[PDB]
């Protein structure tokens, strides 16, 4: 029953999922001078245009936002990648104030929070063949900053309050990623794992050096979700990030 509370949370999951203690866990601290520039990295791809959203889920952990990965549409390329990596679905990490919430850390810098855009390696042929692979997933990890807002998000935002409780879900169509992109795509990369149960170390992680900025009153409608079901007591979905875990053997680089 994991979670991120005093009795199920991060530090605990190791119990039920010994990998949390293995070699190229997610998330790690990004050591800003530590990190090789790469000229090897190919130029990163993202191509959303033909993007199509399904649905919203709130999963008693984030909510999920998924798209239809039945035909090659929303793909990401290039980079460290090796062939074409399709979207199935994006989710945030966030915190209970402005000063936490991100996964991933910049010099141990947390950001308010952080977007997961989570791809699969289209040579497996679904998910769940790709995640017995250590190539087999693709997230591009965003951070966010508490600032101006960011149009392309309203539409999450507004939604929410129809998904406050785990597993609810509404139907989400036509919704744009594009509109959650910054401006760069300079990235640093690595690999390493699913940073919630079951922790598998399929990922190739591809985080963004340029945050986004949200504004303070969209991500506190974040803080308005519940992990809880409906009738349950209430428990707001805040602090749903694991913390920096190892390096071990691993060499983070720079696409910059
Ligand atoms: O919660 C998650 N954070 S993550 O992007 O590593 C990921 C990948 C796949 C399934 C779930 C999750
Ligand atoms: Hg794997
Ligand atoms: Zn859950
Ligand atoms: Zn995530």
């Amino acid at each position: 029953h994991w979670g991120y509370g005093k009795h199920n949370g991060p530090e605990h999951w190791h119990k039920d999922f010994p990998i949390a203690k293995g070699e190229r866990q997610s998330p790690v601290d990004i050591d800003t001078h530590t990190a090789k520039y790469d000229p090897s990295l190919k130029p990163l791809s993202v191509s959303y245009d033909q993007a199509t959203s399904l649905r919203i889920l709130n999963n008693g952990h984030a909510f999920n936002v998924e798209f239809d990965d039945s035909q090659d549409k929303a793909v990401l390329k290039g980079g460290p990648l090796d062939g074409t990596y399709r979207l199935i679905q994006f989710h945030f990490h966030w915190g209970s104030l402005d000063g936490q919430g991100s996964e991933h850390t910049v010099d141990k810098k947390k950001y308010a929070a952080e977007l997961h855009l989570v791809h699969w390696n289209t040579k497996y042929g679904d998910f769940g063949k790709a995640v017995q692979q250590p190539d087999g997933l693709a997230v591009l990890g965003i951070f966010l900053k508490v600032g101006s807002a960011k149009p392309g998000l309203q539409k999450v935002v507004d939604v929410l309050d129809s998904i406050k409780t785990k597993g609810k879900s509404a139907d989400f169509t036509n919704f744009d990623p594009r509109g959650l992109l910054p401006e760069s795509l300079d990235y640093w990369t690595y690999p390493g794992s699913l940073t919630t149960p079951p922790l598998l170390e399929c990922v190739t992680w591809i985080v963004l050096k340029e945050p986004i900025s949200v504004s303070s009153e969209q991500v506190l409608k974040f803080r308005k979700l519940n992990f809880n079901g409906e009738g349950e007591p209430e428990e707001l979905m805040v602090d749903n990030w694991r913390p920096a875990q190892p390096l071990k053997n691993r060499q983070i680089k720079a696409s910059f």
